């Protein structure tokens, strides 16, 4: 029971460390998806005229 | 200890889940950024003529 909570107490950082690391890369993918619509939007008209 | 062996398996499948997810979304973050450079590539190409 002591070795289990010592297995918990180091894992408890790992859960917190990854849920921040995910959203940092996720907001990178979120802002980039907000970017590529405008730039390709600036492409599809500019190839036309 | 029954709380432990329930929970020490519970978050353990969360980690082996999310260590794949940090591989996938970052690979998108390796992709959609370098696709943006190519879309920036033809755009700065198509201004030149």
């Amino acid at each position: 029971l002591e070795e289990a909570e010592s297995q918990v107490s180091q894992l408890s950082k790992i859960k917190v460390s990854l849920t921040t690391q995910l959203e940092d890369t996720k907001r990178l993918a979120d802002e980039e998806a907000r970017e590529r619509a405008t730039l390709l939007g600036k492409f599809r008209n500019l190839e036309h005229d």
